[PDB]
């Protein structure tokens, strides 16, 4: 059996982050904590979702096991939960979730994993730029360049992280120095990537959450978002365009 | 005439929870207070509001009167009150009522009585079972039932109350026991509703409201609100579907 | 050059005031401040901004100046600006205008100011009454006479000011005395007025704004608020329609 307790903003935003990409999805509770990924239909982006045993308030798993899960179901019901909350799941057999919060006990029929599409592999991405600073920040400046463009480019250097959008009379740069970041290491990428995807993986985070984004040239984008309280890692990958 | 003074909330309240079933209806002001009833055109829903004369700030009357009133429009003109303003009804004669708030005074003309959908009789109903909650609970258990499904349970028993909703893959349960609630009797009873009514019911209640529910076996349930700081009753009566 | 420093309210407030009526305008830095006026399209109402240099944190320039904005794009830029964030304001050579806010910079393509409708002229009316009062409550106003009718007539006497609406069967009428209002100087007067136009103007001001109405009989009305903490004067002036 798994039965685990959690803050309903915990569940509300890891469902968000999830079904932002896909309808279905295989959840695993595993020894160490809940694990989640997967690439959106277009193949375009990926969503890797942790959540340590630690982040939970109760965590008991007998053996590790996969659910099969309707995200369109979750995220509808776990919009009637309140972040105030506290959220019990548990799974008794192998076709029923339950989920109770208040005084509501709802139960979802679970999906069959295997009908679920294949579990996909992490790519083992080698980049040499690491920027790390505030979501929020982060957030209004692809919010900025999505005034300007449908594009932007992300760059990196000994000077600082800055995201570039240029449309046909107007254009927009958000930089930031290494002092002004948490943490950046220098080094040199240049890629390009679609805003529309960026906008979406920032609606799940807000100021005060952490961002660390690994960056090469012509790479896909990885962006660790560290989410409520830091309970959460929902890391978003975005393939790239033609940076020239 | 009639002179009486209300706050903006308790206007604002009662006559957004009128005009949720009807667009006009029958005012009568009573030497112990306001009162209007009325029934939906698919006469599936009945709504009786009772605001008693000390909820007024000033409730001074001739005789008792009957007015004929457009809810539309004064729902409209509610909308530029605040609850927060002191609201002065008037009526000299009987074509006109004035609503003074603020520094404005508006003025709109009744309509006759006798051109008003006949007069309801309130129906006798004998209920066993009675619960008592908060209103703002209540809102929240339709609110979940209406992700699962357009009608639900509602069931009463010694051990507490329950609000039930079925879909094809998943349902809810809502319930609350005999400690849980403000007041219960533990009567027997089991109904099933639609919860578009309920859900429309609710929409005037919130935290802090209390809702006591007179419920019986396949018959109209009861739904009795006392709103604004328990200034008004306003009890909405809804006609049973058949439970099996 | 120009460089000037304010903050992002002042901004986004005078920006919102300007393209309410137009998309294009020609912005003069003049050694005093900060000055624009503009005439919508159907000849109806005009808008005259005055921010003077001492509204402004920083205020530095060389020579008067005079750019064309493209005031669509500005507004759609401020709306990525926080009330909270200071916003600089660069003109360097006179093609291009830069925003910068946070860690953001933004360029936009300035309008050639000749290719920008010509500037028009403020007209000297002479107006027998002045009435001072809260912006907010005026606004106020205005929102419970657009529930009645699309025109309402300003009246001004010893007695003091009035705003009054008609419908078919009902009507709304505002009025204050000399000694409600801030400033009253008694003046006869009567015009009547859009209320589509009045309500659009109110949309930048709020409690706490001062205006100043300066109204005359079958003459434009000339609304006069100071707005973000009395740093902008922003005046809006109506054309009238026919008071019988």
């Amino acid at each position: 059996m798994i039965d685990v307790i959690m803050t309903g903003e915990l569940l509300k935003t890891v469902t968000r982050a999830i079904v932002a990409l896909v309808s279905e999805a295989r959840i695993h509770f595993l020894e160490k904590g809940l694990h989640s990924r997967a690439v959106d239909p277009a193949n375009v982006a990926m969503v890797i979702v942790d959540i340590p045993k630690d982040s939970f308030e109760v965590y008991n798993i007998d053996e590790e096991k996969t659910i099969g899960v309707d995200m369109d179901r979750i995220f509808d019901i776990s919009k009637s939960i309140s972040t105030k909350d506290l959220v019990e799941l548990i799974v008794e057999d192998e076709s029923t979730l339950k989920v109770k919060f208040g005084s509501v006990e709802y139960k979802v029929a679970l999906i069959d994993p295997s009908a679920i599409r294949k579990e996909p592999r992490i790519p083992e991405l080698e980049l040499p730029a690491k920027i790390v600073m505030d979501a929020g920040e982060f957030k209004k400046a692809i919010a900025a360049a999505d005034k300007i463009s449908d594009q932007v480019i992300f760059r990196s250097d000994k000077e600082g992280f800055r995201i570039e959008a240029k449309g046909d009379v107007d254009s927009i740069v958000f930089h930031m120095t290494e002092t002004e970041l948490i943490e950046f290491n220098g080094g040199e990428a240049r890629s390009m990537f679609s805003v529309d995807y960026l906008k979406e993986f920032c609606k799940v985070a807000g100021s005060g959450d952490l961002l660390t984004i690994h960056l090469g040239t012509n790479y896909p984008v990885r962006l660790v978002f560290e989410l409520v309280g830091g309970r959460a890692k929902v890391e978003y990958i975005l393939a790239p365009r033609i940076e020239s």
